[PDB]
């Protein structure tokens, strides 16, 4: 009857986005966007949606989920696919709600970026920041390119992930992903570690904190490629956000180590699109011999002044001059009202 | 002889609405607005109510009865309903006061709001906020519209609430609600969870501080009814007022957010009836094509001018010249003396 | 079939750097800084890597590997060497990462290098960079000359390392060395304050900072000599690479100061040869009264038409012709395809 493997054969079945879970009512799915009752089997889920969820749940997480009221962790059914959880306390009561975990990767091109980027895949090393707030794709976009990668290149790629949002597959590089929580204590030791496990890409999952930052530089620095990820709107934001969380005693030396290994800022936003609702905006700045020097005297908005690599209200003229975004959906999203409807 | 679980037993029975303990007397209970001791049975209870309310609290609450003096939560005794509590440190002793949580529910139209309003529950996203003074009903408000999208949409609303007022009851939407204290450690990250949580709706309880503001809109932006309440007093306060608690570095850039995700403002206040004394008076903004414009160029008190869709004083006229409040009981809530008494 | 210490022996037969186990393929390793799977025997290995690395690890690590998700250890094959390990979990599954303690010094004529290179030991001061994509030997290099001087001279060396490779022994020279993360919080102060412990030779470890480059110049421009090693894969790669992470401000001062204290420049790579798998390529450059001015004067790529000391290609031409290295594997490490076939 209420076997968490069989709410999930019914939920793919009827086609499903989501399932949720409550005490009060039974197992509900989301379709389309409104949410449906299969209250076809499953009954109105007792007390004991506990037992259900608590089978999902590593020691680790049961354990995490007592000490806060929530917990965020990815499992896998080895008969579909993967997905991702979310189980917490409600009324004195357990609930949780689990989503779709993508199965495959998209293809570059699909993502609707130049290829300038693409070729930030083909460097030594340095840090590729791919900023971004929340549902903007940007694991999205790593996802791409850290797979192009895969197949292109002879590799050792890491990825330090919360939670692992897409898995890799097997080519010319050869993939570790370590989900947080379930397979490390910490961004903190989980980067450290792989700084010892011979990587040649290195994924830092998220950089909120002085610690992780400081080593994915010296990670950076040093020959691998590091790929970040932030919370940042536009590129000298991230920038400045970045050197903001150190000690400004030494503050400067950063940004000189980072007017070196920095190898390219892709701020992103995703929008409703006229069709399908599928669309992605961008800024995009990929230091030349020239953008070195600013970012090193310090002279920050006299590289927004040389960006024409590319603006964001600029990718917003060159998007809804061509009638995909409305006039008033990307005067919404745009850091400044004032650079564009003069165009 | 002195069990809490009794003392609610004669306190339903008495037909009550708050029970109050101290310790220089017996266990006291309100009824009709006078306080009765039930020496009954409960003796001049000892300092020893510490017994009585320990027994309620969870651990969480008699640790933060240590940190602070006081705490705030709720509690139910299966057997009848559930209640509000309060224990708090007096002199040097324990003390309590238990009121009675409701338990429906008021139907929308008892409430003496327009359906204009009932209206905003079929917005696809956006903020509705619902301000006003303490023991101006806005729970009540809310509770209603939420439930109302309860029985309508087949919906997944979450409300992260201090603490939970009304509960929610089991229709074609599936409600989890969240108390603070205790199922979650703060708005803080009660809040950012439930952004994973696959919600329709969210009630950001109350938007006190910076950071709720910024997810409450970030939420409302991008899918989601987020219904906020405060405590200003017009439409025009709200409005300043939120944006007030923002770093002015880019203080603009969230009037003109505002001024896309603002889809209603409900400032309001209970006031004595000529009856039963249960009359509300309200203050309602909901923004068209036009009001929107005016938001964006910061220009304010043009949308006071903009307001016969409805000023708070006129909805006193439109109250008093119906024979239900007094001309001295309106002169009083009323923000501006001035324009009325002319009418 | 899966047993470790076969994944070794294949792995040394080959001649690798690293081994490489993961989940999802089969067992890898590096040969050169490229990652080839040896599917020879060794199947795609199942979830069951974890019998390999359970295997090598004593009771405290697989105890450890549960309270944190890694370890970082050093087990011993008394048929061949000694290794460096790391397993770590990975995808709910196992994974570990080897490398090779070669616990010697080797003596400088088993390295293939002539010596002109051995009587850069014998200057009084200047750089002397190895530089070397990881897993070419360019500390079983340095460690050769390095030790070398610690019995033909009277001397107080001193290296700054991460990790110490090598032990030093004691002869005529006296042998400090300074693990980073051990015994010095960082390579800045702990070169900084090798220039005030009275040294003759300093080993900066690698040279991926600003500072670093700074003093470790400083350094050899004041009557010590300063063995640095980078990344970098040719000679003119490695002088564009240290003045290109200075402020252009003043970067030709540097390019002058280099073409006076520049005292060598060694980039090596390491093969898998016709026997045992153990053979090494290099280009090598010692400044000469007349390759000075070149540098002064900015001209680069006119010393490269002044290299026949001996440039890579060349170093592999008289080495496949002499038949120890394929006519496919050294068109592979070359930086130009060009230069050769034509021989
Ligand atoms: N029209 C009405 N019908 C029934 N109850 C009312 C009405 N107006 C006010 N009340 C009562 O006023 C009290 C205070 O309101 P409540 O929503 O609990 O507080 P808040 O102002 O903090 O949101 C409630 O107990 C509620 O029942």
């Amino acid at each position: 009857e209420l076997k968490i493997l069989e709410i999930i054969k019914e939920a793919i079945e009827l086609g499903a986005s989501d399932i949720h879970l409550t005490a009060g009512a039974p197992p509900a799915v989301r379709i389309d966007g409104y949410i449906k009752f299969l209250k076809d089997f499953p009954r109105l889920t007792p007390e004991d949606t506990q037992k259900l969820a608590y089978s999902v749940m590593s020691e680790k997480h049961r354990q995490k989920l007592e000490e806060n009221g929530q917990v965020d962790f990815s499992f896998g059914v080895r008969g579909v696919g993967r997905f991702r959880a979310n189980v917490f306390y409600q009324r004195g009561s357990v609930a949780a709600a689990l989503r779709s975990l993508p199965a495959e990767i998209p293809e570059f091109k699909k993502l609707g970026l130049p290829d300038k980027v693409l070729e930030l895949c083909h460097r030594k090393m340095g840090l590729i920041l791919v900023t971004g707030p929340t549902g903007s794709g940007k694991s999205t976009t790593i996802a791409s390119m850290i797979d192009y990668i895969n197949q292109t290149k002879s590799y050792h790629i890491i990825t330090i992930e919360d939670p692992i949002e897409y898995v890799f597959k097997h080519k010319k590089s050869i993939v570790n992903q370590r989900e947080v929580g379930e397979d490390t204590k910490s961004f903190a030791d989980a980067l450290r570690a792989a700084l010892r496990e011979d990587p040649d890409v290195i994924f830092v999952g998220e950089m909120r904190d002085l610690e992780t930052v400081e080593t994915a530089l010296r990670a950076a620095e040093t020959g691998h490629l590091v790929f970040g990820t932030l919370h940042t709107n536009t590129a000298i934001d991230t920038i400045h956000r970045i050197v903001d969380i150190f000690p400004l005693n030494q503050q400067e030396q950063v940004r000189i180590v980072l007017s070196f290994i920095l190898q390219g800022i892709i701020s992103q936003r995703l929008l409703p699109k006229i069709g399908g609702g599928r669309v992605l905006a961008y800024e995009l700045l990929i230091p030349n011999t020239a953008i070195r020097n600013l970012i090193r005297e310090n002279k920050l908005q006299q590289v927004y002044s040389l960006m024409q690599m590319q603006t964001m209200n600029q990718t917003l003229y060159k998007l809804y001059k061509q009638g995909l975004i409305t006039l008033e959906d990307a005067m919404e999203a745009s850091p400044d009202p004032k650079e564009l409807e003069r165009m």
